[PDB]
């Protein structure tokens, strides 16, 4: 049911590393201001990965806690352990989170069966409304198709984050799901396109820097708008491409430091966006008129 | 200084996915009669993934006792966090382990000095041995030879363990080091070329149902007896390959069941090996003489 540019909203963070509360509640209001449809808390470009227990619940409240349901909030509660996705997922549910989204097991490669077996476990255990999340660049793993939608027949299965990138293969998963649950982008470059053929939204990075602009993609996109949505979209296409010149957060994390909006804190292993990178971000950042 | 066959050693659980310490302590045992060098605890095969902080310890401290000092322990610490991979590496530092061995951070793909930057923090902060461990298939990165050569001027950084099985890039990264640090095959298909090229030992599935056999490939390997090493290795060639059929540790965890020497327990998002798999794999056991 959710809609719109889902900003998957970074966790702002003093020079050594400790959150910046104030920073990410200021940001949270300002996506509010824009045009943002939705927030992720604590997903990939939250660094889930390098925060604490007490952490992902403290941003997961703050976040809450600031938007004042203006608009809903999704956690990001996906681990490698069924057991542990379980308990960060019952978690969101309890702080009052309105959808949960679940990356595939990372690392430990499971199997397709392996792969349905965990989201159902957590769809039986936590009654709140899961996205599932494929990105098999980062997991080594590939949830198929065929199994999303098999996943799509059990209840609180209500949709999935595909940042393939494979227009055709989205494109797909959408037909065959027949609107049993929702597709989101998680690919900024191809974002529009996949919300032309049937997309619910795009739980984007470049919102992060572009929330207007992304909010404006979006809905027409999703209005089936082909024009505007290629119009819109090519205003900061060119920042699709930037903000992953390094691995995601490192871009987009340095792009609203120069933006004046947070610190430079990101958390081991990640490192700060490297040196030659930074002119090529500042430039495109000015042709888009964000700085 | 660790050499030889070294077993990513499975961590046996009851059905119901509990520790199985019973097993586990005549596995250890079983491990050190027929052979085997040493034993990484907790590692990938070991299921590090879905074992609790607690767990973790419990296993390193069980086998490190069995053990009773007749063979090495290394202890699997590895994170995609930098703090935490230092937690780990601290635990079994405190825990009397010989040596960590830790995975590059997986899913949220550091940079090259990203990479440097963290395992430099955990040498800086742990005073350890540690091995790097690169296995791109699975993390989403791939520590370049070139980052693994400045690694090994730290002090603590005493080797790597090269699951990529490109023999060619392997020979390359000996010789490139001079003996620097170690270098231990992750690829029992390749194991005994690389060993035969200079490296150190195999940190091996395969050992975990043959130890006996992979003990003797190993030391003809590192005594630099080719014929015998392709001997030797050509009698268990066959499981390098079925003990992959499914994600490791899915095949192996089940040979060892066949075997008779641990219970069904694995834990999800793992799932037992498939029932198709499994005449096959005890065909295999059979051919290599294991049941
Ligand atoms: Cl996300
Ligand atoms: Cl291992």
């Amino acid at each position: 049911t959710i809609q719109g540019s889902i900003v998957a909203i970074v966790t702002p963070m003093l020079k050594d590393g400790g959150v910046d509360w104030k920073s990410l509640e200021k940001l949270v209001e300002w996506h509010i201001e824009q045009g943002t449809n939705s927030i992720v808390a604590v997903g990939t470009t939250g660094e889930a990965s390098t925060l604490s227990m007490e952490e992902h619940t403290q941003v997961i409240k703050e976040i809450i806690r600031v938007a004042n349901k203006r608009i809903p909030i999704i956690a990001g509660t996906g681990a490698n352990s069924t057991r542990e996705a379980i308990e960060l997922t019952k978690a969101a549910k309890d702080l009052g989170a309105d959808a949960a989204l679940l990356v595939t097991p990372y690392y430990n490669k499971p199997t397709q069966e392996g792969l349905y077996q965990h989201y159902k476990a957590i769809a039986e255990a936590v009654e709140l409304p899961l996205i599932l999340y494929n990105v098999p660049g980062r997991t080594g793993v590939d949830l198929s198709n065929d199994t999303a939608v098999r996943l799509a027949e059990i209840p609180n299965i209500v949709g999935i984050k595909d940042a393939t990138g494979d227009v055709p293969r989205g494109k797909a998963l959408i037909d065959a799901l027949n609107g049993k649950m929702a597709v989101y982008s998680g690919d900024d470059e191809t974002a529009w396109e996949l919300m032309l053929l049937g997309a619910d939204g795009n739980i984007s990075v470049t919102a992060n820097i572009a929330p207007k602009a992304m909010s404006e993609v979006c809905a027409v996109a999703i209005a089936k708008d082909e024009q505007q949505a290629k119009t819109l979209n090519n205003k900061i296409a060119n920042l699709h491409n930037i903000l992953f010149c390094e691995s995601n957060p490192i871009p987009v994390k340095w792009a609203l430091h120069e933006m004046g909006l947070i610190d430079t804190g990101i958390r081991l292993p990640l490192t700060p966006l490297a040196e030659q990178y930074r002119e090529p971000l500042r430039n495109a950042l000015k042709d888009a008129g964000i700085i």
